[PDB]
């Protein structure tokens, strides 16, 4: 029932850096998913992963603590350390980053719908008011809590450009339509 490859899989392996592909594979397998069949979720996990890493690449050297990309047990271990060090409330859901400069966790979101729908979706799940939310879209829009976009405009514009490039590469392969209507 598991195939030897699809068009979305070969594109993902060609589109994203190999370390991004390996971490997304480990993330889905940890949660009982196979990138070879769940190929749309495979591309989304890679995209969310690259956005998280470009995000932390913005700002100072020691500004961010990367939560995404670690295994669930170690990600929660770093979260407990951050909460037990700074005093920030432990979030109910595992976030993506921690901002040592702003003293808050960040939940990064990447949507194929309107940024308005996803942000409201993540906000109603986040509860913990302290967790900052920052949503990106494949169209170039972005939403952040309190209109506080954390990073510089150049770092965010770089992320938006990459998202639209991934969109164009998918569409030229006739893979974008099935990718959008699958979120
Ligand atoms: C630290 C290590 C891996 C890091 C992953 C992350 C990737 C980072 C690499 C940079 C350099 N660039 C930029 C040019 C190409 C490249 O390579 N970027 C950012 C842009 C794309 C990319 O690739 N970073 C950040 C610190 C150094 C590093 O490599 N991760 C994985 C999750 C947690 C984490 O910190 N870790 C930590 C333990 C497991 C592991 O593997
Ligand atoms: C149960 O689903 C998974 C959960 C994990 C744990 C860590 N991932 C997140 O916490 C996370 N997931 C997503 C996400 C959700 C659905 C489709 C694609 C995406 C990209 N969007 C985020 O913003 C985020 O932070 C790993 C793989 C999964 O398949
Ligand atoms: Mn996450
Ligand atoms: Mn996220």
């Amino acid at each position: 029932l598991v195939p030897r490859g699809s068009h979305m899989e070969d594109f993902v392996r060609q589109c994203f850096n190999p370390m991004i592909v390996e971490l997304a594979e480990k993330a889905m397998k940890e949660y009982g998913e196979d990138p070879k069949i769940e190929t749309n979720k495979f591309a989304a996990t890679c995209t969310h992963l690259e956005v998280c890493f470009m995000y932390s690449d913005g700002g100072s050297k020691h500004r961010f603590e990367i939560i995404e990309g670690r295994d669930r047990i170690m990600a929660w271990t770093v979260v407990n350390s951050i909460c037990n060090t700074t005093g920030v409330e432990k979030p109910k859901f595992l976030p993506d980053l921690y901002d040592y400069k702003e003293n808050r966790f960040i939940e990064i979101g990447v949507t194929r719908r309107e940024v308005h729908i996803y942000y409201l979706e993540k906000a109603n799940k986040i509860k913990s008011e302290k967790t900052h939310i920052h949503i990106f879209s494949f169209t170039g829009e972005e939403m952040a809590t309190k209109a506080d976009y954390t990073l510089d405009e150049e770092s965010r514009a770089r992320i938006k450009t990459r998202l639209f490039t991934i969109r164009q590469e998918m569409a030229s392969r006739s893979l974008w339509d099935s990718f959008r209507q699958s979120e």
